């Protein structure tokens, strides 16, 4: 029997941020603590929405001191704030990181049990919801909006830890393109291929089944068609890419990943590599190593990436699939090795340990062991 | 801007049930009012339920009072069943009519000004959340356990009314196959054809865009390739059922349907007719009234219901998709013509002015006239 958590309400498409005064109008929510990050603040992404509160005379205190990888840190600071501000709800502005963030606030916060943070790792035992959250994205993205999961940085223990939580789940998502078109192009690129490996994983993950299949094959088709418009700076692909991401969110959070997300984390945790880079640069080399534990389902991703597989064997298929990614990475400018990032050959073996103890993992249809996580990572980091 | 509303929770497969009565307890409900009819206790469909729920300690009284096309005297007398019960929450268990009365006595529970009942016509403008909702159908299906819509019949006015409001939403769907074996093959064929109504009007509405176009297409492959082998009794072509027609809900909820349900309403006021039987012999009709109307969206109907449409123009594809919905009526035993249920000639009029009139019409591709619904229903009436 299989388990769908979903935002109850979504508002989708250029404009969706004009429906949040009249969300919060319904629901009797008094004030905000806006949760986002420095460059957002100053790109006046965060303006279009505190503008909008203002005219409709909803009161807010804002949080802009999330980092890329948010840290135990980042998180205590905030929950510090959002007890002196005295708000009743939260507005995640931003990517992954402001998102997981303004999660982590929420639970806690109504969960004061878990104040250390790093106690929320694996299947959170929360007995209480979120203090409520509308989320708005502004990268296309990690569907942080929809999905149950927030990943935070353990700068003590150098891990990313992932938290599991149906009390987690945002009350209203809103996804308009508007606030995403501000993204450089290396950053459409990479949480554009974040989008696609959350989709691929998803779609071969141990826990998958037909609901999830059907959500994923659909995003993987809408990525693949539409990112490589996006990084160029189309206006309808942005729009695209925002509604891609999102519906991946709604299978992966449900089912799982796999070992790209499990040795992407790492990456993260080390270097301090954006996800998007380090999830694209493994992508190709884990789709390769998983290739014959997923039947039939690498046709299928060939086919909607725009590959004819009217007549092809299925390893052919599955080397068509594999490629068809390395094209999609090279088109949009991502590095092609980890070396190429900053990874280091002295730190793998840490690194594959850590890969392998990662939540994610235990998703991916072929079970790793150490020895293969390490190969893996050595194929990814040369040249 | 588009909206989506959906579950929060839900959990599918054969067993599904079996979660009902942990969800309750991470919510700290204390006593549901189950709102169901009395073929489903008789037959142990709601013993299936409260059986779990004796064995976990959790309270709960019955309105059994139900019965096909609810009343406003039905919604009355359960309205007044669950103030004697004491009861803080509902439990929905059966087809459209119960789950729509569940919703109907949740929103007045909440929004008493709406006693009267026919007052939540329309965009319902109700302040308050219903009271909370857990849905098991025992059809496959309305989708009433995930669409934010319930229709009610007005006995004094002889018509039916659809209500649509978020705030009906259920809390939790409970989505079991074994809940829905005990269906006659003609309820299982009448109940089928409804869930493929609500994803071909809900793929072809005016409202329709890229999300709910990927979910109805979706229902449409999984029913055309399921409702034959699930009216012949197979226990895995009801899992797909089950599944079919919710993922429909997900879709139509949010855009709307058409002229078909808005020529079905007036016949189950009038005759008493099951919802899904009208639909069924309106459907193809309606849908050769609309083809010019649709783009190539008949092309994509006519394939995933098992034509080969490879080298058609697009006006032979749409004759093959109408041609393929006629075909699965005969095979499940739905009769050709209205004349066929009992309708009457004389009615038509009447019957024509109430279709205009219908909520679910203003979303027909085709804008409808008076004199165009007269012609269909003579069409529809007989060879
Ligand atoms: N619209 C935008 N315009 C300009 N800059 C932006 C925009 N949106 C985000 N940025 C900037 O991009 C950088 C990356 O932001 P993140 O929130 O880290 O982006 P994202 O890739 O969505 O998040 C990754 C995070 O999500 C988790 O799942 C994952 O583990 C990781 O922590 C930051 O400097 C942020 O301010
Ligand atoms: N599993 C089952 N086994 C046997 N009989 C069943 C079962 N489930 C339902 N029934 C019976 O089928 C008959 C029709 O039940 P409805 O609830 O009317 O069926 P459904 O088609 O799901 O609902 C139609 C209603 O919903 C609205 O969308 C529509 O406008 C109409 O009011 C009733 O006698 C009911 O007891
Ligand atoms: C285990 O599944 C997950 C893995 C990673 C994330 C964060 C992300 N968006 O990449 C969320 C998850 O869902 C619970
Ligand atoms: C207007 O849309 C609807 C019309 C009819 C219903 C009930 C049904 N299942 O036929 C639900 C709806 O969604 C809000
Ligand atoms: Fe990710
Ligand atoms: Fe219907």
């Amino acid at each position: 029997a299989n388990r769908m958590i979903l935002n109850e309400t979504a508002w989708f498409g250029r404009g969706a941020v004009g429906a949040l005064t009249d969300e919060v109008k319904r629901r009797g929510y008094q004030k905000a603590l806006i949760v986002t990050d420095k460059t957002l603040v100053q790109c006046g992404v965060v303006a279009k929405v505190t503008d909008k509160m203002d005219a409709a005379g909803l009161a807010w205190a804002i949080y802009d001191g999330v980092v890329p990888n948010p840290t135990i840190t980042v998180v205590k600071e905030g929950l510090g704030v959002f007890q002196n501000s005295g708000a009743d709800y939260l507005i995640a502005i931003g990517g992954g990181s402001p998102q997981d963030t303004c999660k982590a606030i929420g639970i806690i916060s109504n969960n004061p049990e878990f104040a250390d943070v790093r106690s929320l790792e694996g299947l959170s035992p929360t007995n209480k919801p979120s203090v409520p959250i509308l989320a708005i994205p502004t990268t296309a993205g990690t569907a942080a909006e929809v999905t149950i999961g927030y990943v935070i940085t353990d700068e003590e223990k150098r891990r990313k830890f992932v938290c599991v939580d149906p009390h987690d789940i945002p009350q209203v998502a809103f996804i308009d393109a508007d606030m995403m078109d501000g993204m450089p192009p290396a950053l459409k690129a990479a949480t554009g291929v974040d989008a696609l490996t959350h989709a691929i994983e998803g779609y071969i993950t141990r826990g998958a089944w037909a609901l999830t299949d059907a959500l994923h094959i659909k995003a993987i088709e809408i990525i693949a068609g539409a990112l490589r418009g996006s990084v160029a700076g189309d206006k309808d692909a942005g729009e695209e890419m925002a509604l891609g991401q999102y519906v991946a969110g709604m299978g992966f959070s449900n089912v799982g990943v796999g070992l790209v997300h499990g040795m992407a984390h790492p990456l993260g945790a080390f270097y301090n590599t954006p996800h998007g880079v380090a999830n694209a640069i493994l992508l190709p080399h884990v789709m390769r190593y998983n290739a014959d534990f997923t039947g039939e389902k690498y046709r299928d991703i060939a086919r909607v990436m725009g590959v004819k597989v009217e007549g092809m064997s299925l390893e052919e298929a599955r080397n068509a699939a594999v490629e068809a990614v390395f094209a999609l990475n090279r088109d949009v400018g991502i590095p092609p090795h980890l070396r190429d990032v900053g990874v280091r050959k002295e730190d793998i073996p840490a690194l594959a340990q850590a890969a392998l103890d990662d939540v994610c993992t235990g998703g991916n249809p072929r079970e790793a062991t150490l020895e293969d996580i390490v190969e893996l990572y050595h194929t990814a980091w040369t040249s």
